[PDB]
């Protein structure tokens, strides 16, 4: 059952049951469906249906975000979710490449808020449309793009992964059918909508007729209310990055007691530490844990495996799971061909979950996406192997990293740092003693300026980055040098620069 129809049916069958809860505000499947209907209609009066141009949906987790998502697709346009944490210049970059002709801000802005060169509408303004009613024939369908989520681009600009209705539905049916989330449960949502991890709970929840319970950035920044918010939620399904639950597990009060109704843990987006898995099993004895791996380029995740003490003892490195029933995953080699179980190669995903490609970026698509055996496939860039039928994920082949579950390209950061007038050269070092990156270091070969102190030159640069890079991509540490070790007749030697930098960290 197409996603939109299930939501439509829940709006008709049980129009009074909540579909979305976010900071005191609520929304029923009836309200969600009628408002989204109104939005779709108001949208078609502001942009041409000539082409399926993206519509940026701006905000955090207010009810209008979910309404606009549905309004966009019901109107036949894919939406680009944009979180408040994404800075002006990046947004401008996204607007630029996506060809978007409409940005909806879930609420009236503030003192110096929206300042973009694209049609702007508050969600409230749109919702003042009248009859506002599109017909099913308008809704995006089949291989038409449902949403485009942008992610870090190694060349310096973000790239938009296009996810079709078929992509999404394929993933959604998977979750609802193969996992204990059906029955109209309460799904937690901690991930901002601009990261597809959010999709793992958002759409499987709406299709299953459950209730989405958001936990905003605000609550997260206040440990007291965070837990307060959680206890009152009565959530059943917990979906988040391992890092987030690990921060919560940092408190003793976080256990079955806090979330008496918690029965399902959905993790994805980064390595799920064995320890974090053990604790969960101890503190939440009434809930099962699930581990799923996958890149944004393949619609959230394409594998899964229930974590049990039996699965924990059998390996000192938790597996990512077995392939999505309709997905094929291979372990290609440096040459481009397959590999037998046990060998270490690059994980390759082929199947209905794979994206058609990066928006407006053919050369980039061309390198990562390809037709294999007749089915669209994607080179994940991850290194792994398959043992006993289950994929094991270990490290990347390139310079893309994960910081606290945040995906970023070390080369996009270096690009921006080097794009400064004050900078002549730059290399970003991920401090990852164990394996998990704790923070980033920026080794910089400066340009003769006129500043006084160092946090002077360091502040001017960061202030710049703050404009084009989300906060989690701004290096924590800045150290300066005279020149960089460019090995391989040019390719700098990252390993050595790191060593030097850690040594310098000992000299106060
Ligand atoms: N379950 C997992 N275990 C280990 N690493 C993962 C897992 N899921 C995702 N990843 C990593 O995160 C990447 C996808 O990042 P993202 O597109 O931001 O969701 C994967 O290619 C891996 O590098």
């Amino acid at each position: 059952m197409k996603l939109l129809h299930a939501i439509q049916t829940h709006a008709e069958t049980y129009p009074q049951t909540d579909a979305f809860r976010s900071q005191g505000q609520s929304l029923t499947y009836q309200e969600l469906w009628e408002q989204s209907d109104r939005a779709a209609a108001a949208i078609q009066k502001r942009i041409s249906g000539e082409k399926k141009s993206p519509i940026l949906v701006y905000g955090h987790m207010e009810p209008h975000m979910i309404v606009s998502f549905l309004g966009s697709v019901k109107a036949g346009h894919p939406y680009i979710p944009v979180d408040l944490s994404i800075p002006s210049e990046r947004i401008a970059k996204i607007i630029e490449s996506s060809g978007a002709e409409l940005l909806i801000h879930a609420a009236g802005l503030s003192i110096d808020a929206v300042g973009q060169q694209i049609q702007t509408v508050s969600a409230e303004e749109l919702l003042e449309n009248e009859g506002g009613s599109v017909s099913q024939d308008q809704w995006v369908k089949e291989h038409e793009t449902f949403y485009i989520i942008y992610t870090s681009g190694s060349t310096g600009n973000p790239k938009g992964v296009q996810i079709s209705a078929a992509n999404l539905q394929s993933f959604t049916d998977w979750i609802c059918a193969d996992f204990p989330v059906s029955g109209g449960k309460i799904f937690l949502n901690q991930a901002p909508f601009s990261f597809d991890l959010s999709v793992m709970d958002l759409y499987p929840c709406l299709q299953s007729g459950g209730t989405l319970h958001c936990v905003t950035k605000d609550a997260v920044n206040k440990p007291k209310v965070l837990f307060e918010e959680l206890k009152k939620s009565g959530l059943n399904v917990w979906t988040s990055t391992p890092s987030f639950v690990q921060m919560c597990l940092m408190d003793p009060g976080f256990s079955q007691d806090l979330l008496p109704h918690a029965d399902t843990f959905m993790f994805c987006g980064e390595v799920l530490p064995v320890s974090v898995a053990k604790a969960l099993l101890e503190r939440f004895p009434k809930a099962k844990i699930f581990n799923t791996y996958g890149p944004t380029e393949a619609t959230v995740a394409v594998t899964s495996v229930e974590i049990t003490n039996d699965v924990i003892s059998r390996s000192e490195s938790l597996p990512v799971g077995f392939a999505k029933p309709d997905m094929n995953i291979f372990i290609m080699d440096e040459e481009g061909q397959p590999l037998p179980e046990g060998e270490k190669g690059e994980i390759v995903i082929a199947g209905p979950s794979v994206s058609r490609g990066y928006l407006g970026e053919p050369e980039l698509t061309e390198k990562a996406f390809f037709s294999h055996e007749g089915q669209w496939a994607y080179r994940t860039g991850d290194a792994g192997f398959i043992q006993d039928g289950q994929i094991f994920c270990q490290g990347r082949l390139d310079f893309q990293i994960k910081l606290h579950g945040y995906r970023m390209e070390l080369e996009e950061i270096e690009f921006h740092v080097r794009q400064s007038q004050y900078v002549r050269s730059a290399v970003v070092i991920p401090y990852q003693p164990n394996g998990t990156v704790e923070y980033l270091i920026a080794a910089i070969v400066p340009e003769e300026h006129e500043f006084e102190k160092e946090f002077q030159l360091t502040s001017a640069i960061k202030k710049e980055l703050a404009a084009s890079l989300p906060a989690y991509m701004i290096p924590r540490k800045f150290i300066y040098q005279d020149h960089i070790q460019m090995t391989a007749n040019g390719k700098i030697d990252r390993k050595r620069i790191g060593e030097e930098v850690l040594v310098r960290s000992h000299h106060h």
